[PDB]
């Protein structure tokens, strides 16, 4: 057997080879199919389809027939003791019940939250952190890796944490000069006036691309607002996430945004399908997504910047077919 040391802190001894893995987290999910450990995996979290998106399933179509014996919040034991699992992944703000309901029944758990920062805050949802671009990029690099070791994909999982972080000296080099004064206003609208503020990848996306996340001086995490809130900090673009694409036409219909200095200049963006700007930081999120928004809001700075390239290249490798455009 191995000990590791899960993103709660935890201590956990898990087989030496893990073949049916329950994933109860959509973005170890993503990562362990960018690692090609889908083979290993017997059961996902039930709202994957939501989480991931409907496009998600041409990229690993192998989820479509996959049993869901919980989801990111709850679980259902009779249902998972039927998979026979030998460890179950699950998200760092899990609650406590639903761990201990896995831990009861003897099957090891393992806790990914992609950041480290500090300890007093990782099982939380909604994190207060001094360093978040360290806790993310750190968060990040060990999460991957932990689920890299789970699964025995460590080559793998090296070449992924370096994709994921090759194109951000580029980008620092790029937008180097841009001013806070200047840095552009972005707002990230998604269902039921949902947005992110402080302590989220959302916001340091948008930093790394010469942006700025409205939301994040006055909201905590993932929070529904009001639109008396998006009047008043009257965002220069609005980005959307590609796996809620009804949001961009319905802000388009609703008159009462039609004020937003965004809806005047016509800079209501869906965002591309690797272009996750999450809560959590996502290997592809880093290394295209924050291309692909840098290169919208300063064209003229990455004209030599063939993302089409970049993208087809990191889909071959990682999700073993080529990016196809919605």
């Amino acid at each position: 057997d191995r000990i590791i040391t899960d993103q709660l802190d935890r201590k956990v001894t898990i087989p030496d080879h893990i073949n049916r893995a329950v994933v109860l987290q959509h973005q170890t999910l993503n990562i362990a199919v960018q690692l090609d450990a889908t083979k290993q995996i017997v059961g996902v979290l039930s709202n994957w389809k939501k989480q991931l998106g409907k496009n998600y399933v041409r990229l690993a179509p192998e989820l479509e027939n996959m049993a869901m014996p919980g989801d990111l919040n709850s679980v259902n034991i009779e249902s998972l003791l039927a998979l026979k699992p030998d460890v179950v992944f699950v998200t760092n703000y899990a609650p406590s019940e639903m761990i201990k309901q896995i831990s009861d029944v003897n099957i090891p758990v393992v806790a990914i939250s992609l950041r480290t920062g500090e300890v007093g805050e990782k099982g939380k949802l909604n994190p207060t952190l001094t360093d978040e671009d360290k806790a993310y990029n750190d968060g990040l690099k060990q999460g991957i890796e932990l689920i890299a070791e789970v699964f025995e994909k460590k080559q793998q999982g090296d070449e992924l944490v370096k994709a994921a972080f090759a194109n951000r000296k580029l980008l620092a080099d790029r937008l180097g000069d841009v001013s806070a004064d200047k840095r552009v206003r972005t707002y990230m609208a998604n269902p039921d006036l949902g947005t992110y503020g402080s302590g989220k990848y959302t916001g340091l996306m948008m930093e790394h691309a010469g942006a700025y996340n409205v939301a994040a001086a006055t909201i905590k995490g993932f929070k529904q607002v009001s639109l008396e809130n998006v009047l008043e900090w009257n965002p220069a673009v609005i980005l959307v996430q590609d796996r809620y694409p009804d949001v961009v036409p319905q802000i388009l219909n609703d008159q009462g945004w039609a004020n937003i200095q965004a809806l005047k200049d016509k800079k209501v963006f869906l965002m591309p399908e690797y272009a996750k700007a999450w809560g959590y930081p996502m290997p592809e999120a880093l290394a295209l997504g924050e291309v692909w928004l840098a290169k919208a809001l300063y064209p003229q700075r990455f004209q030599d910047v063939d993302l089409d390239k970049m993208v087809n290249d990191y889909y071959q490798k990682f999700y073993r077919t080529s990016y196809k455009p919605d």
